[PDB]
């Protein structure tokens, strides 16, 4: 039996709305932490269980509020989620990677009492938007103990990341900030062939698709985190043998399906 399993048997519908756990928030001021700009922690309340943790980075010029819906959404499905602010809104992808690393260390070692109560510090993952998604790829390369990485419409000038952390990339077909032909798709192709990987391309979507409630992003992000952070194979069904009308491409090496 699986000790990390949380929540009822999933349906796709349920993964497009906030989940079964009530969500508490904690605002982390920038001056209260070293190595990153604070942010917002979304975490389960009204529960005695523990959950894996996720550090999430916004993109260039953006703040944590640009991913608030997704922090809340993930927390409500059973995760402790710190959406960071960066030291400067102009920080690049590799700076964002360093700040994600600082944020993960903060979650494990110096986060608030109520947050530590809910966190299994052994089970951590990362996600990020745009330059924050480039930062997600880089920290995955740096920290093979991470359980999963979800780069959303990622941007980076480097195209090849040597990581074994399971990666699910979301591209936006009509992205003109991080065009999929130059960013997301090369990232996917250049990851090692042995790394479990998925690429989903949102039909006729812009770069800012991750910044508001988005059913596809919700389904794939929750499912990848459940599968890898919680070992929760009930979520394989949403990631394997996918036909989804919101997607205009779906690619995988199928390592996650068995």
């Amino acid at each position: 039996s699986n000790p990390y399993q949380r929540g009822p048997n999933p349906t796709r519908s349920a993964l497009t709305a906030d989940g079964p756990f009530s969500v508490a928030t904690y605002t982390v001021s920038r001056l209260s932490v070293s190595g990153f700009g604070g942010g917002v922690i979304y975490y389960p309340t009204g529960t005695s269980l523990t959950f894996g943790g996720i550090a999430m980075s916004p993109g260039y010029t953006a703040d944590a509020s640009s991913l608030a819906w997704l922090g809340r959404r993930l927390a409500s499905h059973g995760f402790v989620v710190l959406v960071i602010n960066t030291n400067s809104r102009f920080d690049g992808p590799d700076s964002r990677a360093s700040q994600l690393s600082a944020a993960l260390n903060y979650l494990r070692t110096s986060s608030p009492s109520a947050v530590r109560a809910r966190l299994d510090a052994n089970r951590l993952a990362v996600a990020g938007h745009a330059m924050g998604g480039g930062g997600t790829l880089r920290i995955a390369e740096q920290n093979p103990s991470l359980k999963a990485a979800v780069p959303l419409t990622p941007w980076h000038t480097d195209k090849t990341f040597n990581t074994s952390v399971p990666v699910l990339i979301v591209g936006a077909e009509a992205d003109t900030v991080a065009p999929v032909s130059q960013h997301a798709i090369p990232f996917y192709q250049n990851l090692p062939s042995t790394t479990p990987k998925v690429y989903v391309e949102l039909c006729n979507a812009s770069h800012i698709a991750p910044n508001s409630n988005n059913a596809a992003i919700s389904v794939y992000t929750i499912s990848w985190m459940k599968l890898w952070v919680d070992n929760d194979t009930r979520y394989r069904q949403f990631l394997c043998n996918v036909n989804d009308p919101a997607l205009c491409d779906f690619r995988t090496n199928n390592r996650h399906c068995q």
